[PDB]
């Protein structure tokens, strides 16, 4: 490896060998069908709300999130980079697709597949990833840096459906070598959203944009239809000329054939035919190719940028609604703008690289933090783009000031903005994209007094319930299978209108968003204040026994949706206490004296009773009425965790909080698989895991990262990082279970998982507060 020195990969990048087999991989541990796309994954490309594309460490474009809200894992084999090399003096060169695999059927059989093992590495530090190619049959060593411009405090480039591929080529040998790099791409119009004739009308055109000191050559892969539908739009690939390189292209090769129309050209001398052909296809799949060819002298380096864009302006959800995607604000809505997007990327990628470096640098440069922590911190952010992210710029045929936003819980449970989970998962948004965060919270505020008396069948018990009760915060803002932002509470397995954590978490999120954006946004507090008061007042009505605390009902009525709490729980009770303290503080800011007094009174009573009912001398009991009420819950003091972040002070005594956290580390971490796998949710006082429900026996990745942040704030530095390390290890390390770029909600002691690609572990960003 002589190419790594010519590029700048951070030491904290996650690494794996190209073509590496992973032996230890985990699988779903539930009885029902669950997504398992394997460990062959990578950092995604694509902006927020753009649709994303997962290019794996093997080189394939395989995890397709272009249909917003859907996860489709299939390798589109025509989508590749390939290389040709010929040493000056040899009669023949060699050509190789840079993919560690081959197609399953006979399409593209002419291409040179099966990039060999032990011949290159993949690196990732989201939003960047890299591949290096160090192959005994490729005298010129190559690397590529690939990324999309995901930039904190930037709502423009961050939305773009674009990727850059910045290639570096170096000749360490003593002979001249002719080199070509070729990008192939299938015209994927009709890959989704088209019910018949999936390739019909697809056609490819070549754009040559020549001006002074700029030449861009691109293929635009579109359809003859000017219809405005979810399926229609354009893909583009292309390259920017640099000194010493020539560009060639092929506008149309058949992807549903043996590929030799293209490959006979590329494998000869790495130069394509420059054949334009705008003939639309009927049944055949078609694709385009863009190549560069150059001669490298001994010791010479060259850099050349390629790019990929996709202009698919309309997202459709299963309930029938069609919306424009965010990026259309910047490029238009007609679906004929892929070249414009590509050109912007090819002309500005160096600036974008520096913007990414500028935001990553303060963390990367902090030599007090271990590299493993940085690996997880940055790479967990993959989910902000890969979580079915929806970000609208108008309903098709409808303009508003704001752009509604939603992130999925996960794909197995297809619910946008599950608030009980976003309590943990939304940290990166408040810290790095606060205008999105505040928009989402205003969406929730607007739902508070919505009443929908239509009934639904509650899946767990068969009872009928009102869809949405006035004064109750919704569990979620809909499903991609139905009507995001329009039909809320798509979750129907239980009734969200009786949950005991939604209303408190809502208030805590509101106050969090004020505090972590500088305690200056009074307008945000004003917008949300009525909903905050309503939320707390409604929750107070669920106190059955007049102890001042809402009662859990002995069935699941909070985020641990199969683990029943009864009476006063540490979890919901502590959240309630913190939410009351937050509302007091908002009351002071807004000069609402009567609210301040009321919530102060409720707080003092509830605090006294919480302590009496639950403090046992060592920790806070799980609850007051369950069979295993004395279990040690990892998340028992979630309200105090948020109170620390919100600078609300001690809601419980410092000594008792310290004792409880030490107990949790000693038991839930250190007595669970030697503290190498995170914090198990429930442990009995005898040091055996609580077996009352599956969720008690699970480590929740997002709960564990949040607990690590709580320990860190309380000065338990070693315990904090040791706790978080188990989650990092399981996700990323060779000794783990292979969950990189698909961090699950949970695993059990065997390492097997539930719900890959999960919102909650974004909570690792609470460790940066
Ligand atoms: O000059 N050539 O080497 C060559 C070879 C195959 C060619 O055509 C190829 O034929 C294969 C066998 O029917 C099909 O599977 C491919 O789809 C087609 F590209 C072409 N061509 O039509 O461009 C040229
Ligand atoms: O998920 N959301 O973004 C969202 C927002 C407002 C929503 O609700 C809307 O709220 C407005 C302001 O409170 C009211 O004027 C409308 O009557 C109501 F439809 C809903 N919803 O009714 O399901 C959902
Ligand atoms: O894994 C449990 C989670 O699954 C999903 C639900 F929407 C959320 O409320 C719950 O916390
Ligand atoms: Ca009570």
């Amino acid at each position: 490896d002589k190419i790594s020195h010519k590029i700048d990969i951070p030491d904290s990048a996650w690494t794996i060998g190209i073509g590496e087999k992973f032996k230890n991989a985990g699988h779903p541990n539930v009885k029902y069908p669950m997504i398992d796309d394997s460990y062959v994954q990578g950092a995604p490309l694509g902006g927020f709300g753009a649709g994303t594309i997962g290019r794996t460490y093997n080189g394939g474009f395989s995890r397709w999130h272009l249909e917003i809200g859907k996860n489709k894992y299939t390798t589109v084999y025509a989508n590749q980079f390939s290389v040709f090399q010929k040493v000056e003096g040899n009669k023949d060169g060699v050509a190789q697709v840079l993919y560690a695999g081959e197609p399953e059927n006979g399409y593209l059989s002419s291409w040179k597949w099966d990039y060999p093992k032990e011949s290159g590495m993949y690196y990732a530090l989201y939003p960047n990833s890299w591949y290096t190619y160090t192959n005994k049959d490729l005298p010129v060593q190559l690397a590529v840096k690939q990324f999309s411009p995901i930039i904190p405090y930037n709502y423009k480039e961050t939305s773009y459906p674009v990727a850059v591929f910045k290639w570096t080529a170096y000749n360490p040998t003593n002979k001249n070598v002719d080199v070509s790099i070729m990008f192939t791409w299938q015209n994927m119009i009709g890959f989704f959203g088209k019910q018949v004739n999936v390739n019909s009308g697809n056609f490819n055109k070549i754009i040559k944009d020549k001006s002074k000191d700029s030449e861009i050559v691109a293929a635009v892969m579109g359809n003859i239809s000017n219809d405005n539908e979810e399926w229609n739009g354009e893909y583009s690939i292309g390259v920017k000329k640099v000194p010493g390189v020539d560009i060639s292209y092929k506008a149309k090769f058949v992807t549903t054939g043996d590929g030799s129309d293209l490959w006979h050209e590329f494998s000869k001398n790495g130069i394509l035919d420059n054949k334009d052909d705008e003939t639309p296809t009927k049944q055949d799949g078609i694709g385009s190719a863009i190549a560069v060819n150059f001669k490298l002298q001994p010791g010479q380096t060259i850099e050349v940028p390629f790019a990929l864009s996709w202009d698919l302006p309309i997202m459709k959800f299963g309930g029938g609604d069609k919306w424009y995607k965010m990026y259309t604000k910047y490029f238009g809505k007609n679906g004929k703008n892929s070249f414009a997007i590509l050109k912007e990327a090819l002309n500005n990628y160096q600036k974008w690289e520096k913007m990414i470096d500028d935001w990553q640098k303060p963390i990367l440069s902090n030599k007090s933090k271990p590299d493993w922590y940085k690996t997880a911190l940055f790479n967990e952010l993959y989910y902000l783009a890969d979580g079915g992210t929806a970000w609208e710029n108008g309903k098709v045929g409808e303009k508003r000031t704001n752009n509604m936003f939603g992130l999925l819980e996960c794909f197995d449970y297809n619910y946008y903005e599950t608030l009980d989970v976003r309590f943990y998962g939304s940290f990166p948004l408040v810290m790095l994209w606060p205008d999105i965060e505040k928009q989402v919270m205003r969406q929730f505020a607007d739902t508070i007094n919505v009443q929908d008396s239509s009934e639904f069948k509650v899946g767990s018990n068969g009872a009928m319930a009102v869809k949405k009760v006035q004064g109750m915060i919704p569990h979620d803002l809909g499903s991609s299978y139905a009507l995001p932002w329009i039909k809320i509470n798509a979750y129907d397995w239980q009734n969200p209108n009786i949950w005991k954590d939604l209303n408190s978490k809502y208030v805590l999120l509101v106050y969090r968003d004020y505090v972590l954006t500088g305690k200056t946004d009074k307008e945000f507090l004003k917008y949300t204040w009525k909903s905050v008061k309503t939320a707390l007042d409604k929750l107070k009505e669920m106190d059955k026994d007049n102890d001042g605390i809402p009662d859990n009902e002995g069935i699941p009525d909070q985020t641990y949706n199969t683990w029943s709490m009864k009476g006063t729980s540490a979890y919901c009770g502590s959240l309630w206490l913190a939410a009351l303290k937050a509302a007091q503080e908002i009351g002071k800011v807004l000069k609402d004296n009567e609210a301040y007094i009321k919530y102060n009174e409720w707080y003092k009573i509830a605090q006294q009773n919480f302590e009496k009912e639950l403090w046992n001398g060592e920790y806070y009991n799980f609850d007051t009425e369950s069979d295993h009420k004395d279990s040690i819950m990892a998340d028992q003091l979630a309200g105090q965790w948020y109170a620390d972040i919100l600078r609300l002070g001690d809601i419980l005594p410092k000594d008792h909080v310290q004792k409880a956290l030490k107990k949790i580390y000693e038991f839930n971490v250190m007595k669970f698989e030697n503290g190498k796998m995170g914090a198990v949710n429930g442990m009995r006082p005898d040091g055996i895991v609580d077996e009352s429900d599956i969720q008690a026996q699970e480590v929740w990745t997002g709960v564990t990262y949040a607990l690590a942040s709580f320990m860190k704030y309380r000065g338990m530095t070693e315990e904090a990082y040791n706790t978080a390390y188990g989650v990092y290890k399981m996700t990323y390390d060779k000794s783990g279970k292979g969950y990189w770029f698909r961090t699950p909600e949970a695993w059990t002691k065997d390492g097997n998982y539930r719900a890959s690609m999960y919102m909650r572990p974004l909570s690792i960003w609470s460790m940066e507060v």
